[PDB]
């Protein structure tokens, strides 16, 4: 039986957003390629290491390690155990002959979440709370504060750093003191954080921006889009190519127009106008007229030092 494991983030698979959507695309493969598939959560970074060893120990034909903060214990079991596969998503530093680097373009969709937000802010301030702070997560920032600004120049985002991805309070208190401070739409990047940021807007009545997958069943009537992350495809594909024998190793990047990142297939709360803005945006970045700025320094020159959170 080919057996695939999956050794998540701190975040935890019951998080509503990425750890959750890797393991339910691996419930698919279950179900569609006949795989056997199993999790390890991951109490803290102590537990990377051994969670890997588990599943080596165990015969898995693919082991793959959900979040950009496994990066250093992934390489480290793939250069230990040459005969065994791995896959990462959200870091594409390790380059290994057994290493498979899955990617995802979420500058691209943190843009059109933006676009969302500047256009149905009525107060022109809107939030944006990331879980962590590194080099992938700040694509997120840098595409969502493009997105606000290029729709509406004269909108400010208030942005906190949460220093976690699994503390809902944390979540729901930020995205409080935001909507005290006048912000009425609040986009998270926060892993399970964010499940905190929503209920904090649906119970102050303002609008929430999901992310991963489509979360507006946890309110919909206070969800505009999500973010779509979709790590639960990466997980089914990468699975077929484990059993099917032809895993490569390498960086696959999914964007826009490989349908890997998008907006969510909800639009209930969305009126026409804004809809119809998006689906062009989302179209020109497909068809390369425009790029969204991913770096510091791209983000920069465009947009000055409004990004608070990368300093
Ligand atoms: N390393 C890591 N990243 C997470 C976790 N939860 C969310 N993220 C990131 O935050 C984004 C928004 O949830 C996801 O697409 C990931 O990039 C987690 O538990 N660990
Ligand atoms: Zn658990
Ligand atoms: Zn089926
Ligand atoms: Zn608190
Ligand atoms: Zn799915
Ligand atoms: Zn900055």
């Amino acid at each position: 039986k080919i057996k695939i494991g999956m050794v998540t983030d701190v975040g935890g698979v019951n998080d509503g957003s990425f750890n959750q959507s890797a393991w339910e695309g691996l419930q698919r493969a279950q179900k569609e390629l006949g795989v056997e598939v199993r999790y390890a959560e991951s109490a803290t970074d102590a537990d990377y290491a051994p969670n890997i060893e588990a599943f080596i120990d165990e015969g898995y034909d693919l082991i793959i390690c959900v979040g950009y903060m496994l990066a250093d214990a992934t390489r480290k079991a793939a250069e230990a155990n040459p005969n065994q596969k791995f896959a990462i998503i959200d870091d594409a530093s390790i380059d290994l002959p057994n290493v498979t680097c899955l990617m995802f373009e979420q500058s691209q969709a943190s843009y059109l979440v933006g676009l969302v937000a500047g256009k149905m802010t009525k107060t022109n301030k809107v939030g944006f709370v990331v879980g962590m702070v590194s080099q992938t997560m700040n694509e997120f920032g840098y595409g969502y504060l493009a997105g606000v600004k290029d729709a509406n120049p004269n909108a400010t985002i208030l942005q906190f750093n949460a220093n976690s991805f699994s503390s809902t309070e944390t979540g729901k208190s930020a995205a409080t003191t935001m909507i005290t401070n006048g912000a009425d739409v609040i986009f998270h990047a926060a892993g399970g954080t964010g499940l905190g940021v929503i209920e904090g807007c649906k119970d102050a009545g303002k609008w929430a921006i999901g992310v991963d997958s489509d979360q507006s069943p946890l309110a919909p009537e206070n969800i505009l889009t999500s973010a779509m992350k979709r790590v639960d495809n990466a997980c089914f594909d990468i699975a077929k190519a484990v059993k099917e024998g032809n895993v490569k190793p390498g960086i696959i990047t999914y964007d826009l127009k490989s349908a890997g990142v998008d907006i969510a297939p909800t639009t209930t709360n969305l009126p026409k106008e804004v809809l119809d803005y998006v689906n062009q945006a989302k179209q020109d970045i497909i068809n390369g007229k425009i790029t969204v700025p991913k770096t510091k320094a791209e983000f920069e020159a465009k947009y000055g030092n409004i990004y608070e959170l990368d300093d």
